[PDB]
């Protein structure tokens, strides 16, 4: 009982895109952008849209970096994200009624305005590591239990 959901981070070498999500789940957060995966689709095809829809800029080629199940105690249907980075993109950020996107030098990261498992997996993104994590949380502000495992393969 899992969904797809997909996570792009645009790392370059000296900082990284947020965007602070202005309503809806993860509203207040700062995060990577991404969304559902559709009927028909490929989950790096849906990685790409979801970055336009959200940020308003282009990728071309995105790598794999991750896959994260997330847990809900409570809730019957586990989140499947699959994470993504790209260095190159086309475009200038756009901020929305949704979304405000925002640069971050790699030593300013807004670990306690993000979700609170990114801590945890965000110094593998920024090493280059890729990992395979569970997270099981009681609401939205409580870890209860992870593992996480750096890969070879997502
Ligand atoms: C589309 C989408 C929405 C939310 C997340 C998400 N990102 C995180 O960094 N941590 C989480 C923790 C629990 C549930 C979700 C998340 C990813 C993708």
């Amino acid at each position: 009982a899992s969904r797809l959901y997909t996570l792009v981070l645009v790392l370059q070498p000296q900082r990284v895109l947020l965007g602070m999500k202005k309503r809806g789940f993860g509203a207040g957060r700062w995060n990577g952008f991404g969304g559902k995966v559709q009927e028909g689709e490929t989950i790096e095809d849906g990685a790409r849209r979801e970055l336009q829809e959200e940020s308003g800029l282009t990728v071309d080629a995105l790598h794999k970096v991750g896959q994260i199940v997330f847990e809900f105690v409570g809730e019957p249907e586990l989140m499947d994200v699959h994470v993504f980075c790209t260095d190159s993109i086309q475009g200038t950020p756009v901020e929305s009624d949704e979304m405000r996107p925002c640069w971050f030098q790699l030593d300013q990261i807004p670990f306690k305005d993000m979700w609170p498992d990114d801590s945890y997996w965000f110094p593998l993104l920024l090493q280059k590591k890729k990992f395979h994590g569970y997270f099981k949380f009681q609401g939205q502000d409580t870890i209860l239990d992870y593992t996480l495992r750096e890969v070879d393969t997502v």
